[PDB]
């Protein structure tokens, strides 16, 4: 139950975001939830989607994550208006096609390196704001993919900038725990979103897991928000600088 | 919210037993409980404790792990009882002292194999026997500790056993995922128990914890039991095969 | 160079066996070489395989990991024979049929045991036993399997038995580590042997790597020899506890 | 042995390099080596260091790993002076002392950045123009620490940078692959360098690995350029998308 828990939800774009699935489960648990996002398309978005969500409010900020500044105002103008927050869930991460559909040994210096600024560094910077309307502790969650602790086939930059997140969990978990921040990551099943559309092969994807994952079958993001309510909660506690794969067994196979 | 639930919970000795923990958080969320426990003197403390909970029945069985046929008996017997189950806790191993306090590379054979018999394939056997009652699905939970996953000074043949253990884990989510039950470990932090008494060093195991895992603390009995109820509720339905770290992130540093 | 070394390999069958080509190797390197076998069959096949190296001498005993006395009696027969050796290609496992192709949760106690006991067990008393002839320190090595870290279909017991080898050889590399012995493993990929035929869906398996492993192509017996050759020589003098991978880069995708 | 081979050397600063390790251990093996330097002002020291190999001539190139076209040309250069290629060590390592000074929470964007950059993405673009040079397969390898696996004090950025290189090195294997190009990282301990200075409290790390690592002793840059050597060669045909730890068994302690 997370009455009186306060919950800053990064990366909605639409009904498919799993981010979304995290928002109608914590809504569901009775937070309140703040809303950012970078796309005015996606602010269009999260007031529609807002309609089915019991918050009595739109707390709704532009944050592009690029900008340390819109990062730094974002979160600042947060505290002004909703007071303290619990937690942060993070569902941010970006590529280009033209490096994702290319052989990795291809990938471009701009190309790599934006996918590490949105997709890892984006956390630090974002925990660091964070961190200052916690004075009393809290959870920060990011979203991350097997690609990060093996070689996908046609994941390539995206997978390094997840085994960059994942460090990154483990790096800001070991700092801010003497600040009772805790700093975890869900590793997600794949799910059709807005975004899978830039991994190739996607469908084979989906079929491979119904057929080997140990579940027998793929997971949705209803599933990631059960588990973001347990991290972004105290049934965690004791728990920071892990990673959970919310994806039907499939990390554990081979 | 576990009310109209009914778990198994097996290895409670006395009221610092990590299955304790898990007992307790689980009855304040409203599952019945059913208790297991090999000696006499444990069903006796057992006796006691379910005083301090809200259980209105006491429902003790008496089972040695290391026999098939107690297994067998055991679980047959509360599925007369209670009807179905929606999971067991799993929070009991073995070594002797012996074998745990000399050198790993001094191990018995008959103290290595004693090892492997309580603490890993009495989950397989009791698995296969509480499958029998989740004809629908549910959620096995073992304990593990990060001695099965690096070498730990003093933790010696029970390392191994819990290695073991862990690849249980693993092979029992493969194989009974299709019939929709969940098995997972918790890795517990290092935790004032009776049998802590039996490792090396145990102190100074403890106080590492404090100065240098993340939380700067080290966790508690309750701690383990919310991760529990979490991977015993519909809260972790697209997990299964993982292994939850309780322990301030102790596992993600070095 | 491995003139004036001496090893000991423990679990050539036939031709076909990975420590065949671990010998040929040792052997086209220089090292004097000790064999040790359980069935006179594989004496019998020793002793033509031999014909086939530049081992001047024939150092053959028998050698059931199953039992202690064979063990120790058998090491210590080397002592005198050959002397002080520089290590041991340990390439020994064992699970039953009946176990092996049923389901992990079906898996009888004594078949686990017995699986433990030959395939992880072994190494313990092995080292402790080959210690008292590496005064100056040595090197040790076990062959192990992909699916001692991930659950493989049709693995089952013995891939819980690898877990606990692959622990063992974590714990034996520390308690050893201070006698300047090392402890390491190599996880090999499939390979057509005589043992190969237990695993049910072995082909499907060699297909699978051939598809999609790195390389694109399976991996034989004198790949893991040439590996072998590196972790028994001072090559690899700052090397324990370490598991290294000959299987085409199976390990490192998903 | 090494005979009509020839590597690329990158990163040689000093004698304390762990690259002129892998220097003296190639060079003893027969190979010809090619070496490349950041900045014009250090080739005079470069050349004097280079008397101590027994190679008929220098080789080298400077190759800033910031620019790609420095990169694009040394390696063309590397081709038309000495024709293919057998592989490549990679030795590059920078992240901002300002940024490793900090909490990591407090990274600036730029130093995160850099430290991706020079640390992770260079690997990329040098397999992609080493692999020119290879047109029969070859061997490429890069340096880790263990801070890449684990958060560990002071690390910060370096940290998550090592991350990212260790799954670079997992898509450049499965990318290249069936290249016959074979990529591995080597994870050494602790080494007093000219680099060393820069990571806050080095001697104390020193001290842990003396006390706690397997072997009781810390590793040196020749038994860095061992591994190296294995893992240049065709001892380690087989071997791919792997991180050999050549650190005193650290890495399987906790
Ligand atoms: N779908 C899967 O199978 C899968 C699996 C595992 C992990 N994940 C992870 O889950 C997270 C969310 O992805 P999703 O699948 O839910 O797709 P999604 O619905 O398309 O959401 C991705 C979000 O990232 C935002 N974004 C990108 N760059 C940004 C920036 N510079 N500043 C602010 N926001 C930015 C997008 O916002 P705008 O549209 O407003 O630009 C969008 O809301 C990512 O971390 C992804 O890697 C996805
Ligand atoms: N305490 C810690 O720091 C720690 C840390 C990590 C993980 N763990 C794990 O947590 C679990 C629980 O142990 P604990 O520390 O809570 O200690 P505990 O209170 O001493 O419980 C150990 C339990 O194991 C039971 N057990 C032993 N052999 C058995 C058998 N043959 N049949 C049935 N029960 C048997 C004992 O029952 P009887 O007394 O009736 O014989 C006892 O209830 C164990 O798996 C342990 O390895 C503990
Ligand atoms: N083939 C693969 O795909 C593969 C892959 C990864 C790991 N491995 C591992 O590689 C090792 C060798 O297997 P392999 O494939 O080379 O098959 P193999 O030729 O059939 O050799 C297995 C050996 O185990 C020996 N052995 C079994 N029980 C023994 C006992 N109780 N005492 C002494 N020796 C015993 C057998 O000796 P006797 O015949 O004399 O009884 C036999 O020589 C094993 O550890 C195996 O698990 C194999
Ligand atoms: N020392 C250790 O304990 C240790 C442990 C594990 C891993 N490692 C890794 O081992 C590798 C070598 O480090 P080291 O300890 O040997 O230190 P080092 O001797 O100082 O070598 C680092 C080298 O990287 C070069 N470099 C930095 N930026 C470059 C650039 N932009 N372009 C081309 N070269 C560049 C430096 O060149 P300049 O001197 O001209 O600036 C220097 O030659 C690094 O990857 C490091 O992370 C070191
Ligand atoms: C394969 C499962 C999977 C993993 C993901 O990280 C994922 O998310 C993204 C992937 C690529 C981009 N991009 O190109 O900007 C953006 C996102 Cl948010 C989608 C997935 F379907
Ligand atoms: C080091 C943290 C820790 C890990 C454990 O597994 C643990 O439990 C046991 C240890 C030894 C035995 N035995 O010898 O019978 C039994 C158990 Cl239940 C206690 C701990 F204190
Ligand atoms: C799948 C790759 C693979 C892994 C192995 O461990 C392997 O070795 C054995 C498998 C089964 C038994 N047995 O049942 O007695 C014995 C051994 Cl020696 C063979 C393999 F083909
Ligand atoms: C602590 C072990 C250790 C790991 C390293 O990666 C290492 O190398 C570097 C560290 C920092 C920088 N820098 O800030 O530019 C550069 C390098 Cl080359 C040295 C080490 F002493
Ligand atoms: N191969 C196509 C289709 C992927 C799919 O199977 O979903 C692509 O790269 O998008
Ligand atoms: N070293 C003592 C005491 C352990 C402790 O509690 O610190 C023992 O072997 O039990
Ligand atoms: N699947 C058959 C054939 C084995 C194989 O495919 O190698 C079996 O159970 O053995």
């Amino acid at each position: 139950n997370l009455e009186n828990k306060t919950y800053v939800i990064m990366g909605i774009a639409n009904k498919r975001s799993i981010a979304f699935g995290v928002a109608k489960v914590l809504d569901q648990l009775g937070a309140k939830l703040v809303f950012t996002y970078r796309k005015e398309r996606s602010r269009k978005e999260l007031e529609k989607l807002l309609e089915q969500l019991n918050q009595p409010e739109a707390h709704l900020y532009q944050i592009d994550v690029q900008s340390d500044e819109e990062v730094i105002n974002g979160f600042e103008q947060i505290g002004k208006d909703v007071g303290n927050i619990d937690g942060v869930y993070h569902s941010i991460a970006f590529a280009n096609m033209e490096d994702l559909r290319g052989r990795f040994s291809e990938t471009s210096r701009e190309g790599f390196l934006l996918a590490q600024d949105i997709s890892s560094y984006s956390l630090t910077i974002v925990a660091h704001e964070a961190k200052k309307l916690m004075p009393e502790g809290g959870s920060i969650v990011a979203t991350t993919y097997l690609g990060g602790e093996f070689a996908v086939q046609n994941y390539n930059v995206m997978g390094v900038a997840k085994a960059s997140l994942e460090a990154n969990v483990k790096y800001l978990a070991l700092d801010l725990g003497p600040d009772n921040i805790r700093v975890n990551a869900i590793s997600a099943g794949p799910i059709r979103t807005l975004s899978a559309k830039g991994v190739g092969g996607f469908n084979t994807i989906l079929k491979e897991i119904e057929e080997r994952a140990p579940l027998k079958r793929n997971v949705d993001q209803v599933e990631v928000g059960k588990t973001a309510a347990y991290l972004l909660s105290d049934l965690s506690s004791g728990v920071t600088g892990e990673n959970i794969h919310v994806d039907s067994g499939f990390h554990a196979i081979k």
